[PDB]
């Protein structure tokens, strides 16, 4: 049997059961949202993980094969580390770090025939192989004094349940095949330089890549799915958003009020500057 | 017959209609959305609704059954309340209140097999019993002097109609079902306390849950739906939502700005701190 | 024959494939996202586009049929003019424009048959006449000084493919059909006045309406979808939207700080009025 098979189990007149066995190059990545308290920027507000999609297009035996994926993290433990009350300790409030206890979730997406109109899975099974995250090095760019950088962190990423998912973007819409994620914790820890933390395993929330493209790993999924019998029928993909309309409000008014604040201040300096 | 049956109207090769009369109990819950202007904290920008998610798990007869639902409002009334121009007086640009004219909206949705691959639903009728729902107690605080309290208002959501709907989230996406639901005042008014208004049927968007952790009303649901004969297919269900990007990007410039204003604001205070 | 067909090129016993041959009036609209940078107003972040939903209802040969549409934009080039490094010239860090090499994207859906519970498609075509858009006038309200206003812009929008995509929106969820638009340069130019800026061609990202209530383009679009043959069965449209909360929780500690920034320097312009 060839390694990118597709069978036919059942046929009626308009639909059939089509099953599929497919070999696919995950290659995903991390992403960081990283929002600073204001004062002077010793307080930082939040390091954590923003759902982060990659589309790329990869070689088939012989077939130029176009993908989209898209990770995301779930069950992350909240730590922080505040090391005084005033304006010029270096504190963090809420920073993210993986463990055993959390989840990472990787939905995938191919313009191939399985998952052109995908809506029914059955029989569903996966073989996939383990990989190794490694965090990077993120310097807290103070304002004045030291450079402290939160350094290191690896996590073993091995193979779990399958699942179905919908991708939702700005562009596609993509019902998604979802594959997770188990961690156990490596030898290399994650450690704050210049810092009283260090030798904490798990990952860290700030750069989580450590300056890759992307992970990659290889695996192997099969599949039955409702496929109309007619090979030309299309289900929708692209969108077209307008969502949260109300927060897009919000921020206008927002951006109208602190125009407002930024020119009275500059205004305030003007007038202190012409004499 | 019983009370959560399930039957097979018909069958063909690969699909069959199935018919599903089932028993429910909505523990829904509002929501809301306030928004205080700059200056000294008298003006107020906004006070209004989001659609707001509850899931639980609720025991029916012998079964435990994890539900999910959410609720939204639509076609509310923007009442306004401005007690001067000035900075020091307490004033309300904008304020959202239910009445006859406007609908409630409430999304519902289970782990039964009523839900799993319904898409296609018809023969949809629901025999819901109506509820009341009052006003809480929301203390603006003020920066200095008394403290008004928005207290009271009490409204009878009545049945009406029921269709389909679609509850999308950052974690999951669920082809639910809408049951609307109409609106009839009641004696208990909504007031501002210390304020020169009073004796105004509504329900306000300050405060609607009165600090009850949600609202229940029980009914039943019968439709006949389009389900694959075998009884292993999986519709998606889970997401992984990047949705807005520009408005992610937006906020991040946002940040940039008051951060640097701030780093501004803070160091033209720290200079008259060297003597 | 007819004009808004409906024919039954197959049937089995639950599923069947109709043809629907229509005359539409696709009425869509641009919309524009101007964000103004902080200091004195001399200075604007960003002018770009945003996906721009409008609904309607118009009246086919004796049928009212309610519409909705939903325009975007990709592919479009980013322009920039800065006059120079002083707070006090007018500077545009980025304006965004359409031409040649961009695509204009419309998303289009009525409340008739062909849309009820269209999710597979095939034979899809469609004949589309060409219109013109052009740019209206966005004067820059620059505190002081002159005042620069942002005139012209006419392009021709020639049809394109068309194939299928999903509107999204806060309220509602459309499997819809996407019209694609080329573009060719008219002679009409685009060009900001009292400025060193003019005779350089596309469509001004500022007004693109050009104080117009929509572009109005007839159209009529084949298709052979598959439909339960029972014409009772409804797909979910409606939704209740709460996505990106890790966003809506930034804003909010974003005007948290906001308002405690904005509290300081009232308090600190308010001490100084006591005498």
């Amino acid at each position: 049997a060839q390694a990118n098979e597709d069978i036919v189990v059942s046929k009626t007149s308009l639909w059939k059961e089509m099953q599929y066995n497919r070999d696919i190059t995950i290659r995903f990545k991390f992403a960081s949202s990283i929002v600073k308290s204001g004062g002077l920027g010793y307080k930082w507000s939040e390091i954590s993980f923003k759902p982060a999609n990659y589309q790329y297009t990869y070689t088939r035996d012989g077939e130029e094969v176009t993908a989209h994926t898209t990770c995301s993290v779930n069950g992350m433990n909240d730590f922080n580390f505040n090391g005084g009350s005033l304006p010029t300790d270096f504190v963090i409030s809420r920073y993210e770090v993986i463990k055993e206890n959390s989840y990472v979730y990787v939905d995938y997406w191919d313009d191939s025939q399985a998952f052109r109109n995908m809506v029914y899975v059955r029989s569903l099974a996966a073989n996939l192989n383990s990989v190794i995250c490694t965090g990077g090095d993120y310097s807290f760019a103070l304002p004045v004094g030291q450079w402290p950088v939160m350094t290191g962190g690896a996590v073993s990423l091995h193979s779990a349940g399958v699942t179905l998912s919908t991708q939702f973007t700005d562009f596609v819409s993509l019902n998604s095949l979802r594959f997770r994620f188990r961690l156990t914790v490596e030898e290399p820890s994650f450690s704050i330089t210049r810092t009283r933390v260090s030798r904490l395993y798990g990952l860290p929330a700030a750069n989580p890549n450590n300056g890759k493209e992307y992970y990659e790993v290889a695996g192997r999924f099969s599949l039955i799915s409702l496929v109309p019998s007619n090979d030309d029928y299309q289900t929708p993909i692209t969108n077209s958003v307008t969502v949260r309309q109300d927060l897009e409000r919000q921020l206008g008014e927002l951006r109208e009020e602190f125009n407002a604040l930024s020119q009275e201040i500059a205004m305030s300096q003007l007038i202190d500057l012409a004499l």
